[PDB]
RNA sequence: AAUUUCUACUGUUGUAGAUGAGAAGUCA
DNA sequence: TGACTTCTCTAACGAGCTCG
DNA sequence: CGAGCTCGTTAGAGAAGT
């Protein structure tokens, strides 16, 4: 229905604050005398890092409730009884009632949980926090390791000692709820909430089954030799860490030896099966790598790895040696600076200098010895594993001459050495499985020969020849030393202050492959990379090759994955950089409360001095220049004092302030009511209190007793002065019922008067800190639109605004405000030759009188004060707003357009607003988009940034700033669909998207398309600045998108970017020729073909019964009247010209083909069966119908219609019609689409379905676009 | 060649489209 | 390789607690 | 030494899409 403006205002959250604030009046001068703000986003070695230095009291103690921790050895024998129920039952009896059992077990441990001594009062606010006896709690245990010697002082990071401990003891002391931030969040994430992102994860969700995992799965380890595992072997010499405490189900009172079952009992779990040593199973699973002697002693490892290696059982696999994993929740740089940013990345192979390998051997042993072991056929038939994956299937491409062939062999080498009826377990056992089996990797590497020529075969052992030769690239990277060496030779100081510009591109050059040469070794070895085991068994041959001798590289080359940003993302940076401290007003209220009656100590109240906000928070001491007393007297006209009180959720502060004691008889409550509230008889999910009796939601009780609360309500003491005149009692069905006024009325808010003097001498005499924020968007000059940031923030607090509901103040400042880094220079004065690099700017000149100075904002110390003004806020959430939109938005389908903002190559995107009828609207490219004084081009714009060597095109800037201008070139596309989006009520669908910056902004116009705030519509209207018309929902975590996610859709996401815009013909029936009978039997099914009588060129006939080709059958014939153009390489020749006319006589030539004759002569090109005779028949139909060409390379994208039209009308891209597509980058949408919007039949016929049809399948994107007739 | 910020900047002491802030774990 | 986390956006009320 | 005292806790809704 043109629903831009019908789905109106559906629910709302909030923005974030737009204002930067300079010391307005003399409060900028004023807190340098006072020197406030100087240590206020200075106190930043104590408020964030003591949140960190706080694990000494919150997480030894969050770990030290595993030291008294103990489950019911029974709960002990039903961790292996119940979750054998679950792990031997494959049912939800054992299982989901095991997962109740194991809920129950979640209060098995959890009981004790809530329950300890100090861990009662540490994540309360006397935890270090101040009682009268409540001492620091970690201030006891950190001053218990003061004397004592607890190592995380002096350990972690930025704490060298308990002695930090004053500021240990200061950093919470002043800000007291102000060191308290971090006890909301890390509170309660280890609540008995039932996810494992908690401890229940990792305290028993580790041990529940890694006691099962050593006892009711470790159960048949012992088959061979339990003692085997030398207990008086290993209790030679090495048994130190083996005097174990306290027995599970033993409970002995000795440092004494536990048993490998004497520790490993089910019940036996007072060493282990907890989350306090989780991994600690290969405490002795592992053995004991004796470092202070230097040795190893080989105990799990010796014995469950080492002589279940020394026995080698393929059925005795089931059980090895190994070790538990890694608990929850535990207590276990630059690539710019000048000095330091790549010499502390040199030593990461420096220390390799007099290296040595994990394989027992030097560095020069490493390569040679654990690199030099599996490329003779090391690794077995069923021995040896490669990562089967296309991360190493690029190595078909990088050493077999085809990614894409080198991968055939899951038809051939293991899979049709398998399966010779080829099955769609390719899609998963293999092909799909994430390791590639070398009985197909071996023998199949060697069966590669099986189809061409007997060159087409390979060595299976040859790709660990190809990766043999990895070794000799670290001797000149020794050489290579001198690479970042050249901009890095000025390091004495450790501060270096130059990185990346190009004065110094001796280092930029250099460093950019001086050790990341190594980068690719890595994407070359990607084979041998773990794969993480979650729903895969993965029952292969332990290919240990690259494991114990290469396993000292394996994960010793972790520096390269991980430093995808560590070395190479402070070139790619910026040159001034803009992070500071963010500085408090003298408490946790430092901005906290800023409502109408914290202004004795919330410490927060505005200021709008008649032109725009400038607000200012009272003095530290002298906390009353607005006290209510002396505001009384200095009424006049010269500031802003803003009245405005608020209230909390409607049943979170409701019955919890008119309901509490002091005013229990000041309200006089009554009894008949009050056993609602001592049952929860009116709460849904509801309680008394502590000695309560749950009842259900009694609403007959909830609606007199709730209804009493607004009699009670009724007595406003001091929140008598809001009027919230809620409905009637009976309306109000739920709590929330009752609370649909909770926050329907309980924010009001009003300006106030204030001297000029009174302000002025007030502030003169420093009451208020004086804070005068205002930016440029909204300054004296200013005149075009105002800006996001600026077009609310002194737009909702203002006199439309508080007249209906738009949106509040919330909480949440800070006065953030720290140094500057770029000691300031113009850099070109005004009055001098400001060249304009704009594309159509005709004054080539500019000389302005105030300069361009050129960063500005950057120079020195501005203000940061920004509050979270919840926009939206007086609606609820819209639940199924899909549902909402394919219920609203599908129900104006006539008035219903569909923008399909696609993709493409060579232009930027293809916004082809497709029609009703099939025909494009706008098909506008979006190269280069601007306004009516410039367009801001970038479609070469872009192309203009790149373009440059060295290092091949891949540097820092073009890494950097050609992708940040597609960073910057995404925002007018947003307008775009902006604007075009309701320009005819189209639903903008850039369609199904699961690259890196063209779905990372794919979802970065879809999260501002929620609501509309444009900054020219009529400022009530509809549309406009403050009422919007609600789009899309929320957007949280990338994946979660799928299908009708609001308005960024799903369309059929591959197989339109070749489309065929007339018929859509069948283009995967495309042989190569190699077999030539097979080539033969490709011209058996080639249907019928004769020479162009009238199609002017020969041809090709088969339909899909012809080939394995199941869409339809038909003579469509596919003909020779258009042109070729070619491709090829550099320098081949990257542009070449051909003919699809020609090559009709020129094969009828070649053979005896009378291509005049007018008959079947593919018989004739089937008798011909010369080698190249049968394979130039295939090429000439390589290019017999694949239109898209570049128009020159590139150049042009010149479409050609492969199959013609009913008028024989085979329309090309070079010279298309209107509606039709435009070109290879810009029209590449254009069916993307096309095929998205056959999918409104699934919007225009949506029924009881609650998923709907969103899934594609290509055969009906086929048959759709076929169906067009 | 200037912005709370960021990219594009002349649209000249700012124009233009845009921006959720901070938390705070992590898997890549 | 960037997501996947997930919650912080509140003022009155009884505390403690030095006053009055 | 009741003045109430300044800060720290304290209070509990139903929401909702392979």
């Amino acid at each position: 229905m043109s629903i831009y403006q019908e789905f109106v205002n559906k629910y709302s959250l909030s923005k974030t604050l737009r204002f930067e604030l300079i010391p307005q009046g003399k409060t900028l001068e004023n807190i340098k005398a006072r020197g406030l703000i100087l240590d206020d986003e200075k106190r930043a070695k104590d408020y964030k890092k003591a949140k960190q230095i706080i694990d000494k009291y919150h997480q030894f103690f969050i770990e030290e409730i595993l030291s008294s921790v103990c489950i019911s050895e029974d709960l002990l024998q039903n961790y292996s009884d119940v979750y054998f129920k679950l792990k031997k039952s494959d049912d939800d009896n054992l299982q989901k009632d095991f997962k109740s059992a194991k809920d129950t077990i979640k209060k098995q441990i959890s009981e004790y949980i809530k329950d300890s001594e100090k861990f009662k009062n540490l994540f309360n606010q006397n935890l270090i926090d101040a009682k009268k006896g409540q001492e620091s709690d970690l201030i006891l245990w950190l001053k218990q390791s003061k004397d004592n010697g607890i190592e995380l002082f002096k350990a972690n990071s930025d704490i060298t000692d308990i002695d930090e401990a004053l500021e240990i003891i200061k950093s919470f002391k002043g800000w007291t709820t102000y060191f308290k931030g971090f006890h909301e969040n890390r509170k309660n994430v280890y609540s008995s909430n039932d996810i494992p992102t908690s401890i229940i994860y990792r305290i028993v969700d580790d041990n529940l089954p890694k006691f099962l995992e050593n006892k009711a799965k470790y159960e048949s380890l012992k088959d061979k030799a339990p003692e085997a595992i030398n207990y008086e072997q290993i209790k030679k010499d090495l048994a130190e860490e083996l005097t174990f405490d306290i027995d599970y189900k033993t409970s002995e009172v000795n440092q004494r030896v536990f048993s490998l079952d004497e520790v490993f009992e089910i019940a036996n779990f007072n060493n282990y099966l907890n989350q306090s040593g989780i991994t600690k199973f290969n405490t002795i699973i592992g053995g004991k790598f004796v470092n202070g002697e230097n040795t190893k002693r080989k105990g799990i490892n010796e014995y469950i790895n080492l002589y279940s290696q020394q026995i080698n059982d393929k059925t005795l696999k089931k059980y090895k040696m190994s070790v538990l994993f890694k608990q929850i929740l535990s207590d276990t740089d630059k690539l710019e600076d000048d000095s330091d940013v790549v010499t502390t990345m040199q030593s990461f192979y420096e220390q390799i200098a007099a290296f040595k390998t994990v394989e027992e051997k030097s560095i020069k042993e490493t390569l040679s010895l654990l690199f030099d072991d599996l490329k003779a056929q090391k690794l077995d038939l069923s021995k040896i594993y490669f990562k089967n994956d296309k991360s190493l299937t690029d190595l078909s491409q990088q050493v077999f001459d085809d990614y894409s062939v080198i991968g055939t062999a899951v038809l051939e080498y293991i899979t049709q050495q398998i399966a010779p009826k080829n099955q769609e377990l390719i899609a998963k056992k293999t092909e799909k499985a994430k390791y590639l089996s070398l009985e197909t990797i071996k023998l199949a590497l060697e069966e590669f020969n099986k189809h061409r020529d007997i060159d087409k075969q390979c060595r299976f052992e040859e790709i660990l020849a190809n990766f043999a030769a990895i070794p000799m690239i670290f001797d000149e990277i020794a050489q290579n030393k001198d690479n970042l060496a050249q901009i890095s030779i000025k390091y004495q100081n450790q501060g270096k202050k130059d990185l990346l510009q190009a004065s110094a591109e001796d280092d930029v050059k250099a460093i950019k492959d001086l050790l990341d040469q190594t980068n690719n070794l890595l994407h070359k070895l990607k084979i041998f990379h773990i794969s993480q085991s979650e729903d895969k068994a993965n029952i292969l041959d332990k290919d240990e090759h690259f494991y114990l001798v290469f396993e000292e590289c394996y994960f010793e080359l972790a520096n390269i994955v991980p430093l995808y940003n560590k070395i190479r993302n402070y070139i790619t940076q910026k040159p001034y950089s803009d992070e500071k401290f963010k500085l408090n007003f003298e408490n946790s209220t430092l901005a906290n409360g800023w409502d109408k009656n914290k202004e004795p100590d919330n410490t927060a109240i505005l200021f709008i001095k008649d032109d725009k906000y400038y607000l200012g928070v009272m003095n530290k001491k002298n906390n009353k220049i607005f006290d209510d007393k002396a505001i009384k007297e200095n009424k006049g006209e010269g500031y802003k004092k803003i009245v405005y009180k608020l209230l909390p959720g409607a049943n979170k502060m409701l019955p919890k302030v008119f309901f509490s004691a002091k005013s229990i008889k000041f309200y006089n409550p009554s009894e008949d009511i009050l056993r609602i509230r001592n049952h929860s008889t009116h709460t849904k999910n509801g309680s008394p209190q502590k000695g309560y009796e749950k009842f259900e939601f009694n609403i007959e009780d909830c609606r007199k007793f709730i209804d009493f609360y607004k009699q009670s309500i009724s007595k406003h003491p001091e929140w008598k002065d809001f009027g919230f005149r809620f409905s009637d009692t009976q309306r109000y069905n739920s709590i929330d019922e009752f609370y649909r006024e909770v926050e329907n009325q309980g924010y009001k808010l009003t300006f106030e008067n204030i001297s000029e003097s009174y302000i002025d001498s007030v502030v003169n005499q420093g009451k208020l800190y004086l804070f005068q924020i205002y930016n440029k968007d909204f300054s004296a000059y200013s005149k075009g639109r105002p800006n996001l940031h600026t077009l609310y923030w002194k737009a909702l607090f203002d006199e439309r605004n508080l007249q209906d509901v738009v949106y509040k103040l919330n909480g949440e400042a800070e006065l953030f405000y720290r140094k500057q880094s770029i000691p300031k220079k113009i850099t070109h004065p005004a009055k001098e030759a400001i060249a304009n690099k704009n594309k159509d700017n005709p004054k080539k000149e500019s000389v302005f009188e105030y300069d361009l100075i050129k960063d500005k904002r950057f120079t020195e110390d501005k203000f940061f004060f920004h509050c979270p003004i919840t926009i939206n806020f007086k609606s609820s959430g819209a639940n199924k707003f899909n549902d909402e939109i394919n219920l609203l938005l599908k129900e104006k389908a006539n008035d219903v357009h569909i923008l399909s903002i696609d993709r493409g190559e060579r232009h930027l995107a293809y916004y082809t607003l497709v029609d009703g009828k099939g025909n494009i609207i706008k098909q506008d490219t979006f190269n280069i988009i601007g306004n009516d004084r410039m367009k801001t081009n970038y479609h070469d714009k872009l192309a203009a940034i790149e373009k440059d060597r060295d290092s091949a095109r891949k540097d820092w800037k073009k890494i950097n700033n050609i992708k940040e201008m597609k960073e910057g070139y995404l925002s007018q596309v947003v307008h775009e669909i902006a604007k075009l989006v309701i320009e005819y009520n189209a639903i903008v669908v850039f369609q199904d998207l699961n690259k890196q910056v063209y779905q990372k902004l794919e979802k970065m116009l879809i999260e501002k398309l929620n609501y509309l705030v444009f900054k020219d519509n009529e400022f009530d209207k509809t549309g406009g600045v403050l009422r919007a018309y609600q789009l899309t929902a929320p957007f949280e975590t990338f994946k979660k998108m799928g299908k009708q996610t609001g308005i960024i859709y799903y369309v059929p996401a591959g197989f339109t970017s070749k489309i065929c815009p007339v018929t859509g013909f069948v283009n995967q029936l495309y042989p190569k020729y190699e077999s030539v009978s097979k080539s033969q039997e490709f011209f058996s099914k080639f249907d019928k073909i004769c020479y162009n009588l009238d199609k002017g060129y020969f041809e090709f006939s088969f339909d899909y019964k012809n080939f394995g080709d199941k869409a339809a059958k038909g003579k469509w014939t596919i003909a020779s009247f258009g042109s070729r153009l070619i491709n090829f390489r550099n320098s081949n020749w990257d542009t070449r010209e051909v003919y699809p006319t020609k090559e009709l006589e020129k094969l009828l030539k070649d053979y005896s083909i009378e291509y005049g004759h007018g008959e079947c002569i593919k018989a004739a090109i089937c008798g011909e069966s010369d080698k190249k005779f049968f394979a130039k028949l295939t090429s000439v139909l390589n290019t017999i119908l694949q239109m898209r060409n570049s128009k020159t390379g590139t150049e042009l994208d010149y479409l050609i219609s492969p199959v013609a039209d009913v008028n024989g009308n085979f329309f090309d891209s070079r010279q298309a019609p209107k509606n039709m597509p435009q070109d290879a980058d810009a029209n590449g949408a254009y069916h993307i689409g096309l095929k998205g919007l056959m999918l409104l039949g699934r919007i225009k016929n949506n029924q009881e379905g609650k998923k709907l049809n969103l899934v594609i399948k290509n055969e009906e994107y086929f048959e759709f676009v076929q169906n067009r007739n």
